[PDB]
RNA sequence: UGCUUGGACUACAUAUGGUUGAGGGUUGUA
RNA sequence: UUAUAUACAACCUCAACUCAUAUGGGACUACCCCCUGAAUUUAAGCAUAUUAAUUAGGGGAGGAAAAGAAACUAACAAGGAU
RNA sequence: AACGUACCUUGAGCAUAUAUGCUGUGACCCGAAAGAUGGUGAACUAUACUUGAUCAGGUUGAAGUCAGGGGAAACCCUGAUGGAAGACCGAAACAGUUCUGACGUGCAAAUCGAUUGUCAGAAUUGAGUAUAGGGGCGAAAGACCAAUCGAACCAUCUAGUAGCUGGUUCCUUCCGAAGUUUCCCUCAGGAUAGCUGGUGCAUUUUAAUAAAUAAUCUUAUCUGGUAAAGCGAAU
RNA sequence: AGAUCAAGGUUAUGAUAUAAAUGUCCCAGUGGGCCACUUUUGGUAAGCAGAACUGGCGCUGUGGGAUGAACCAAACGUAAU
RNA sequence: GGUAUGCGUAGAAGUGUUUGGCGUAAGCCUGCAUGGAGCUGCCAUUGGUACAGAUCUUGGUGGAUAGUAGCAAAUAAUCGAAUGAGAGCCUUGGAGGACUGAAGUGGAGAAGGGUUUCGUGUGAACAGUGGUUGAUCACGAGUUAGUCGGUCCUAAGUUCAAGGCGAAAGCGAAAAUUUUCAAGUAAAACAUAAUUU
RNA sequence: GGCAACAGGAACGACCAUAAAGAAGCCGUCGAGAGAUAUCGGAAGAGUUUUCUUUUCUGUUUUAUAGCCGUACUACCAUGGAAGUCUUUCGCAGAGAGAUAUGGUAGAUGGGCUAGAAGAGCAUGACAUAUACUGUUGUGUCGAUAUUUUCUCCUCGGACCUUGAAAAUUUAUGGUGGGGACACGCAAACUUCUCAACAGGCCGUACCAAUAUCCGCAGCUGGUCUCCAAGGUGAAGAGUCUCUAGUCGAUAGAAUAAUGUAGGUAAGGGAAGUCGGCAAAUUAGAUCCGUAACUUCGGGAUAAGGAUUGGCUCUGAAGAUUG
RNA sequence: GUCUAAUUAAAACAAAGCAUUGUGAUGGCCCUAGCGGGUGUUGACACAAUGUGAUUUCUGCCCAGUGCUCUGAAUGUCAAAGUGAAGAAAUUCAAGUAAGCGCGGGUCAACGGCGGGAGUAACUAUGACUCUCUUAAGGUAGCCAAAUGCCUCGUCAUCUAAUUAGUGACGCGCAUGAAUGGAUUAACGAGAUUCCUACUGUCCCUAUCUACUAUCUAGCGAAACCACAGCCAAGGGAACGGGCUUGGAAUAAUUAGCGGGGAAAGAAGACCCUUUUGAGCUUGACUCUAAUCUGGCAGUGUAAGGAGACAUAAGAGGUGUAG
RNA sequence: AAAUGGAACGUGUAUCAUGAUGCAAGCUUCUUGAUCAAAGUAUCACGAGUACUCAGGUAUGAUCCAAUUCAAGGACAUUGCCAGGUAGGGAGUUUGACUGGGGCGGUACAUCUCUCAAAUAAUAACGGAGGUGUCCCAAGGCCAGCUCAGUGCGGACAGAAACCACACAUAGAGCAAAAGGGCAAAUGCUGACUUGAUCUCGGUGUUCAGUACACACAGGGACAGCAAAAGCUCGGCCUAUCGAUCCUUUUGGUUUAAAGAGUUUUUAACAAGAGGUGUCAGAAAAGUUACCAUAGGGAUAACUGGCUUGUGGCGGCCAAGCGUUCAUAGCGACGUCGCUUUUUGAUCCUUCGAUGUCGGCUCUUCCUAUCAUUGUGAAGCAAAAUUCACCAAGCGUUGGAUUGUUCACCCAUGCAAGGGAACGUGAGCUGGGUUUAGACCGUCGUGAGACAGGUUAGUUUUACCCUACUAAUGACAAAACGUUGUUGCGACAGCAUUCCUGCGUAGUACGAGAG
């Protein structure tokens, strides 16, 4: 036998939930009804909030309800460059400035978008942390099919109605700067969740982790696991096509 | 109407009945 | 009378009610009915087997319960619910 | 006709009491480490949440700023200001390095004393919550999960099993061993024969008011290749 | 190789007989042995290791060897001589 | 179970005992002592049927030591008086010399405790010395709210209409579907209206 | 009403809607006041008198709630138009998107007055009354210095791949429709003004909070969350000493052997001791000088290595209001 | 920064930094008996899985083995189901035969690995060179008697009066070596080690003063342990005696010490061996299993086209002597 | 679940010669405002109260048709059931015995031969030397014929060369193979012919329990082979060359049964073989644990004690010698004989319900196997210096660098620096070494983890008992006789002093001098 080991504790809840609470409330789209599908319709942005664990800012755009007397208060995602006080033309018939949303079918190609949607109608997926974007690398209008090009460099073929902000979103890049404490790695993940101090497994004794045990730390048994291997053992390098230094060919085709 | 003190009632599930009903369900007469 | 332009009358399906009247949920544990189901042990080891179609069970009844009036036995000179 | 045989050769059984033995059951008594079924714990400690409270005094002197000074410019040089940092020495606190000091039937089922480590942070703490046992939690020691952890605790199955340890309670009278053989996942145990006691029974001119058995010598007769002898017999 | 008759002297070494013969209960325990003469193998030796024979100790007291599991005498009902 | 026309408050069992014997022994009889109500011999048949051991069980007791180890951290008390059977205490009161030393050996609250609180008494026990004192013992008392708190709100979370699931019990349920699954309004007709999952 | 910021005793919430308050961490922070402590003055009473000390000491206070003045501080309003740039902070903050100026508005958390305030009451100190529930005199007054030795208010900041609760409850304003709505008045006003009646249930409330009330089997040197916080010297809530409150309770007497546990000192030598400088010893605060290898240029560094310090009597420098 | 509360605070964990891995949501890692969930209020600057461990400077070669992946050109294995055939049937046979495996490609910042012998330079020595045998590749940059070197106290220099220690070099390195990371590295360390100053009772070599004990007293008062006990030498014995045997000797009751014995007390030996006793852990152990992938059947319908012109409407072929 | 799919007027691009045709197309984009709740319109209520106060409803505004809330998939996925692969994530369990501890080795685990084996037979050890798990259609059977190892003399090419050839030739040859027996007109060699290497029933020998396999043997029955016959043959000239149950299988009856009855398939039964258990009287089975556990064991190691001596250490006999000459002043080759047991082992006697396991520090005493000192002897002894030997344990036998070590070597002291005993001595200390748990390297393992390799950190308890010892008081009685004091005596026990240097002696003796 062994202990459960840390990798399949994390499925389970309680130490390992998200730590939600000042978040600011689950930044999405508005909700493909009618003035997006025949016109357009315009709010203001009130403000630019730091959602606590997020990593790009989010905007508090206002519109007005069409069929209530309610001003609908949204959040969305803010592309780069979004001050207070701008007007933001979400629907179909708007023009091409950032950051409206439109489906893909009107922007034309080239242009590079965020907060994509990925079913049409399902308020917004793909490509939605800080720095990124998603161009619109071309049309068709058989069955109304468009590839865009994804984050990761696997180019998509989304269909040519779902919406999308133009533009590249705000608050990028982050990645950039050095963490260099570890009492700003303790800040970094103390709202979000709790991927630790993560002790190498090779470092445990051999009834928490396949890796570990020996005398030596080391591994012995290949670090490589098959895809299916039945957690948990299915821990190391997961499914790996290759392994070792990649050189040149990482271009993703 | 304001308060006090006493009483009576108000759980869910169900059966038959009662009462108001709902339906581009199914027809009928206007 | 059904462009979802009104009403009527039925029926079906379905609601709601501090509606009138009723049941239901005990808990006991020796026996009883249905489930669900080990391992100690034994095998001079042990893995099927054994424990045991049993401890733990675990829902449901009665003064008993369950059963029960042959889709039964038999091969005879034939028997006859449980 | 031959071979076979748990069979027959004119019935001896059935019931029962008791003693001994062999086997099944708690099985003479007490004794495992364990396995299983269902429950109870995060009042301690681990971690996570939510909500509160807490940390004297100094020491250093980041950016930013201000004024002089040098320069064709580029830009530099100096004096202040400023008050950054998982920076410094240290109090409270939290920890536990050394003395291998005290103590060691304690003051204490981990404490006492000086000496040390940190001290504004990956900080220390309360309260409410959350995670439950082949499970949790873990900045990882198999650490911690109520003095319990290489698997908690509780009750039961259960009087588990034990080729091993310990014991096994009156007195006289009679007889009186074995440590060997064969087999065995057998070598601290069994079965198995030898040795033992009991209880009979049959009976003798070696049994009851021998012209016949049996075990040391003699006789007669078989066998033997050791002591001695031998290499002027073989090898 | 047998079945019945005929003849056969004095029964055919010695000394022994605490009785022998035979079933059952294969009933209890035991299945760790040690010591010694002579024989003997391994070891250099061993209070070591392993066998053959007989006797002991184990189970056994008493006399002797000051002392002692096995040596030498001797085996043990209570007493006198 | 039968028997001894047994024994017994005129003294049964038991217990003690330099009472006296019997037996090879296990044992047994008997006198006296104490005791105060039951008991035995024999023939059967039986049993929870005999103890020195089991680090045996349970209770009691010895030596040590019946008074030995010891009652040594937190600087410290001393006078005289009153008590009182008895005073090193804490018993008290006056002098008193000292300690804590405001991050106290100070004054109050949280959790916990549960009457310890406070008067009047007081013997034993307890207070590892004593004790007249006591958080002890005995007996009487004592906690007063419109304003201080709870109560009210929601946090993490408990997750909780069965739509569901499971043989059930029940459920590592940020349900995500459960006709109105609504929280609703002095609101008109011909299910009050945009509305709330 | 006021040009305006806004102002007054009230002056269509019954809804829909929007905004706000509730609603906040952390560290630092100019300034305001409280509380304390503190000198120098009045008073009133104690202390001390070897000798000397106009001494050394205590005491002098004003709760909520209100009324009014009220000004600092920040931001707005009006007139106006800024380079020869000026304003201003400890701190760099501002300004043609209106600076400096002159006048005003807002907020007051800040105090000053005066009601409370019966010399409230209190406190002190005289008396006086066998004495009880006592009658009574007289005081209560000035200035000033100081710290987040501590709260509270205000200001501006700072760190951050950290950006720092929700709902109850409250309030404002906006809105359509509806109500109020005569002028010879009678009035009204869930009136968001003032005044008056009446009522407010349930449950906790003692005491300990630990060297003796709690947990650790105990009157156990351990443990167990907070609040208040004096004088001295000093950088300091340090360490020694003390004031207010609090204790002398740790079984007591005699005596001072050995070995000890704990603390001192030791000639000469200075690690020879030892597994090993374990243990001990040395140094240490402050001002001034001065500082090496190496370096990630930041440090190293308090490197090292030196000098100074008491007491007493003096001198010089640093500010504030008035000129 | 962090851990083994109650023997180890470290060099171990962590860490920033570096890199590889999976995943575009019908998803990836996970939990769940089942329903359903966690990451996730998420969306490649993200979540998940590992290794390495700041900086600098680097990161050689190997895809034979084991894994892991593949868009893998897939006749060799080959399940059930469907399919054909033989039989009176059960049944037996044959084709076909999915994923895996087999074959094949890719990968080592995946697990790991990283050679021999011979001969040679006008003195010996050494071998730049040469032969040659093997292998997937033969250990490259580098460092080293290393916390890593057996031999070993290696050899050389240094530090010393003397050094199995330290240091610095050398390198046929039993058995170094490059993210199983190599060589460095300033600052920092209750970390390991060496030396020089400073300083000393650590020592030569002990002495003395203090306090509290112990001591003696009054009061109070346990425990451990206990076959019976406690004078030796020698002997013999189960081979180290208080007891036996032969001597030596042998006199009460006691106090404070002491640590020779009692093979002294704790404690059914923590090692070791046995037990047809276990448990924790592993893995190409035997045998199972969740989950997974893959095939089949069920749910499971309506349309067209191509390959099947099958069962079928209906059509057509005939030359040996002779005739 | 808010505006789905049509169509329609509307306006424009465009074409067709004012049409139809196909498309755009019906309103919000400079700005951090605002919007909810019908205006208008028409017709009816078109009136009520009574011009007078006051009024609805419908569409229109806001076009009609058809419902499928809308999308994205879709007869696939998901799910049910089966089937294949996968799977140390999880589960259960195993991981031989023997054995001079265990492990590793090995096979002494089944079996055979010679020896041990001590003159029947039996007999043991991980004693000694070997063997076996097969081989053979002839290497089995049988009848006949011939004789082998070798040596000797001869013969063209002919030595060792072959091959022919005559005499000798007791097995010195051969007999599948190990070893032992055995065999000469065979059991050997060659030739003939062969299938008895078959079928059946019991019995005996061995192993022995006096059980089974297996091998062998003596027969009865039957069928045969060779041989003229007698006879011989039931495998191998004899002693090894082998395997239960269960299950599978095949061959056999012209089989018995399937239990209601018939026939056929099938299944089963009975008999004889086969498939194999080598751990061979026969489970189906990998590791690790320094994280550990229990039952035990002194039946069993590490540790003291005992016994033992290859090793350690060791002194006499005899002299080949060396010693210039000279054997023995001093040594002494090859021999030979004894002595000690702290190491090294050897064993496994004692202890595993525990004897604290290295050292050092401290402190005692004892032993001589004499280093120095006292007393002497000898010398290849002039003096000095030294060596040999005797009596001798009285007094000594040190300070330090490195290392945990013991011996160790080194510096220094010293006219001159012996060796040992309770493996002396842990409730004496210490804790440096080894030695639990932490961690790191190197090697080894797939791994857990290992290492007689290295490194680091790692709890050292109790005396108050008896005794011994050390010091301290000390009675009753007893007594060659009271109570008390003072002054003594010694039996007995202890026993302690020690080496060094300097000046004289004296530069003397001695020597040639140097000394």
């Amino acid at each position: 036998m062994g202990r459960v080991i840390r990798a399949q504790r994390k499925g389970a809840g309680s130490v390992f939930k998200a730590h939600v609470k000042k978040r600011k409330g689950a930044a999405k789209l508005r909700s493909l009804d009618f003035a997006e599908r025949s016109g357009y319709i315009r709010g203001v942005v009130k403000d630019i909030i730091h959602d606590p664990g997020r990593g790009a800012p989010l905007a508090v755009v206002h519109f007005r309800d069409p069929y209530r007397y309610k001003i609908r208060k949204e959040l969305f995602i803010a592309p780069e460059g979004m001050h207070t006080g701008q007007f933001v033309y979400c629907g179909r018939k708007a023009t091409l400035q950032i950051g409206n949303v439109m489906p893909l079918s009107q922007m034309p190609e080239g242009t590079i978008i965020c907060n994509l949607e990925e079913k049409t109608g399902d308020r917004g997926r793909l490509a939605r942390t800080s720095g990124n974007y998603a161009t619109v690398i071309a049309h068709n209008q058989d069955t109304k099919k468009t590839r865009v090009k994804l984050p990761s460099g696997a180019k998509k073929v989304v269909p040519s109605a779902n919406r999308a902000m133009v533009g590249i979103v705000a608050g990028g890049g982050r990645i950039d700067k050095p963490i260099l404490k570890a009492g700003r790695a303790y800040h970094k993940y103390k709202v979000k969740r709790n991927s630790w101090p993560k002790v190498r497994g090779v470092a445990m004794n051999p009834v928490e982790h396949p890796h570990g045990g020996g005398n030596h730390q080391h591994i012995g048994k290949a670090s490589t696991v098959k895809r299916g291997t039945s957690a948990g053992r299915k821990v190391g390098l997961i499914a790996a096509r290759r392994t070792g230094r990649i050189r040149g060919g990482k271009g993703d085709s």
